[PDB]
Order: structure tokens, then C-alpha cells, then sequence
């Protein structure tokens, strides 16, 4: 049986590293368990608790990456076409060649379009500002390439930006109207929301959220912040038993099928002890004791998740902590050895 004595310790100390309060859930053959500490808010020291609502930032990748894969079953588009047959005009300038990008680089992040948060012009802090997705394109595309598209792997939040565009231009809806439609409406995921570029995460059932970029400094309170920054690539809302569940029914076969699964599991070196090899908006971390956990984790200024995995889907754990600290970018390395080792 599980001890889940370590998995609480790796929980409450996973706070030491400068973090206000943390919840986290796990399944297991069915069985689960529900984990909280620390505050859900500084000033009145309420308690977090285990079943709220926290922005998932980054974890949306792997809703759109869902998405193209079924449009990619249903012969609506396909992986390696080029984006220029169905985006042409968009990605240009600054020696880009949208010939050669496809959308399964968009995918994997080997692209080589820039990322628009490295814009001068980009400003984190602003938590107010609303983008339409075509200006976070042409903010990515006003940096050169990267590299030449399939020749290398970096972190592009353009890309899914810009595959957000994409599934509209090949179904006539929004991306947030499919993934509901598909993913979020079929695994009564009801506690999961698309908020535009709404600042609110609804209700009364979710924390404050924080960004601290310091360590010398307070955390500054950024519960309402316009997540259209974010867009395709990391808008949505969410809770640990509605991410366990789509990550479950994921590597369980449940929402792709075996075909597109394949693809989304087939992956590029990173380069990196950050990810370890990057799949469609999915990636391993492979443990000491050669466990594999497929998911992905989040970063949004007021939240840090991670969620995922192992294969087949029987095995799933979803955390999340109430502020983005700088200086603690990969908080949750200890809570996954305890779950997952051994």
C-alpha cells in the first residue's frame, strides 16, 4: 500500500520554498486522496483547501493539443501539413518560412517561432491588459526565428497561440468552444472554465493567487489577472479532480485513440533537466526508479500546477500552489517521487 505519510510531508514542505498554500489529489486504481496546506490567502490566513478552482496556466496545452488531435482522426487537418496551406500570411518577416513549419512542430515546440513573452513590448506584470491572439503571433513573429523549423527544440507560447487560430480556421469555432464541446461538456469537467479575457475565477471556491519575483519582497496579490495573455496556450481554469480526469481518460484511451495517442506520446529530446522529452502538449518526467509520468505542469502569474500520469491512465496526481515565486521554478519534484516511487 501507499505511505501516504511521505506524499503529506513532500506536500507541507513543498510551502518552505516560499509558497503560501498548496492542494493536491491523487487516483489510484480508483482509489484517492485529497491533500491541502498552508494559506489560501496571506493577509486573513484562511486555510487552502482541496477542492478549489486555480488558474492551470500551461496545463491548456494539452486541452488544444487534444483538440488537433481529434480534428487529425476526423481528417479535418493533418500533422505535418504545412501551416501555410491553412494560416497563409501569418507567419512571415524576419527570415520566417511558413513552408517548412507544420503543425505538429507547433505541437512540439520545434517550430522555431519566437516566444512573444520575450517581447520588449510584453509586460508580465501588467495584470490588465486583453490580447486578441493575432497580436501575441505578431509579437512572437517581430523576434527572428529561433532556429530553422524541425532543427531544434525551445519553449514557444506563439505556437499554441497560433494552433488556437488554427482550429478555428479548419472548424469555424473558437478553440474555447471546441475544447468545451469536446473534452470539457463529454467528462463533465465541471469545475473547468474558459475565461476569455475575463479576470475572474468564478465563485467563492478558489484561493488568492500570488506572484513573488523576488524572495526579498511580498508577494504581490494577482488573484484577477487577464489570462488572454495566455490565450490557446494557457487560459484555462481548472481543479485537481476535474485534471485528474482528463488526464486519466487521456492516457487511459478514452479521448484519443490509439493512432493519435501514438502521436501525441511520440516525443523530442529537450534538452533540458526542466521537461524531459516533449511530446503534442505533453511531456515525460521519468523518475530514479524509471517510473514515467506523462503530463504537464503551469506557471501563471498567481498559480503553479502540475498534472499527469502514467500510461494507461490508473495512476494520476494533480497539484497546484497559490503563487508564481521566481526563484522556485520546479516546485513539485518531491511530492512526485513520494506518489509515484516506487
Amino acid at each position: 500500500q501507499r505511505d501516504r505519510n511521505s506524499v503529506k510531508q513532500a506536500v507541507r514542505d513543498t510551502l518552505q520554498l516560499g509558497f503560501p498554500g498548496i492542494l493536491a489529489k491523487t487516483s489510484e486504481g480508483g482509489k484517492t486522496w485529497s491533500y491541502a496546506a498552508g494559506v489560501a490567502n496571506l493577509s486573513s490566513k484562511k486555510p487552502m483547501k482541496t477542492d478549489f478552482r486555480f488558474r492551470i496556466g500551461s496545463v491548456t496545452k494539452t486541452f488544444t493539443a487534444t483538440v488537433v488531435l481529434q480534428l487529425a482522426e476526423e481528417n479535418r487537418l493533418n500533422l505535418d501539413d504545412s501551416i501555410e496551406k491553412w494560416l497563409p500570411g501569418v507567419i512571415q518577416g524576419n527570415g520566417y518560412d511558413d513552408k517548412q513549419i507544420t503543425i505538429r512542430q507547433l505541437l512540439n515546440h520545434t517550430s522555431g517561432i519566437a516566444e512573444y513573452t520575450r517581447s520588449k513590448s510584453f509586460d508580465l506584470m501588467d495584470t490588465k491588459k486583453s490580447y486578441r491572439a493575432e497580436e501575441l503571433v505578431k509579437m512572437g513573429i517581430s523576434m527572428p526565428p529561433d532556429f530553422a523549423p524541425g532543427k531544434s527544440w525551445s519553449y514557444s507560447n506563439t505556437g499554441y497561440v497560433l494552433l488556437g487560430i488554427l482550429i478555428e480556421t479548419v472548424t469555424g469555432n473558437s478553440y474555447a468552444e471546441e475544447i468545451e464541446n469536446r473534452i470539457i461538456e463529454p467528462l463533465e469537467l465541471s469545475n473547468t472554465f474558459l475565461p476569455g479575457n475575463s479576470s475572474v475565477i468564478p465563485g467563492t471556491k478558489h484561493a488568492r493567487g500570488y506572484i513573488q519575483l523576488d524572495g526579498a519582497s511580498e508577494p504581490k496579490d494577482v488573484t484577477y489577472y487577464n489570462p488572454s495573455m495566455g490565450s490557446s496556450a494557457g487560459d484555462m481554469i481548472s481543479t485537481a479532480d476535474d485534471l485528474n480526469k482528463f488526464f486519466s481518460y487521456l492516457l487511459g484511451g478514452k479521448l484519443l485513440k490509439e493512432q493519435q495517442l501514438k502521436q501525441m506520446l511520440t516525443t523530442v529530446p529537450t534538452g533540458e533537466a526542466a521537461l524531459g522529452r516533449y511530446g503534442l502538449g505533453i511531456y515525460e518526467t521519468k523518475l530514479p526508479n524509471g517510473v514515467s509520468i506523462w503530463g504537464h505542469g503551469g506557471s501563471i502569474p498567481g498559480f503553479v500546477t502540475f498534472a499527469g500520469g502514467t500510461l494507461g491512465g490508473k495512476h494520476t496526481l494533480a497539484v497546484n500552489l497559490n503563487s508564481l515565486n521566481a526563484e522556485s521554478p520546479d516546485p513539485f519534484k518531491n511530492i512526485l517521487l513520494a506518489e509515484f516511487s516506487k
